[PDB]
């Protein structure tokens, strides 16, 4: 659990899920 991995947790999470197309 660094710095590096809470950008990839965080980058599916928000700024997105709109029209369901992040997963």
């Amino acid at each position: 659990e660094t710095r590096e991995q809470r950008a990839i947790r965080l980058a599916r999470m928000s700024a997105y899920a709109a029209r369901r197309l992040a997963n």
